[PDB]
């Protein structure tokens, strides 16, 4: 019995919850797929200089 | 005779009914599945935002 609740107690300290990790990485996927299309609208500046001369 | 009822007595006390907590159980099981599917569709949402840029 104490060595069941050993082993119980260790896994009560140090597991994780793995249903907030799925949210968690559903949304930084989007959220980098995201940043990565925000980068490059940004990188387009200065090309518009260009056409003043 | 009085320790027979002693013991019957007990068991009236601290006895569950097994038959209530199986379909306690069915309906669980169905509502856990139904639950998971529905963090499943909720998890999903903000994935919309990446097609209006």
């Amino acid at each position: 019995k104490l060595q069941d609740s050993l082993d119980a107690g260790v896994g009560n300290l140090v597991d994780a919850d793995l249903a907030k990790e799925s949210a968690k990485l559903q949304s930084l996927q989007t959220k980098q797929q995201l940043g990565v299309q925000a980068l490059s609208i940004a990188n387009q500046s200065s090309s518009s200089i260009l056409s003043l001369f």
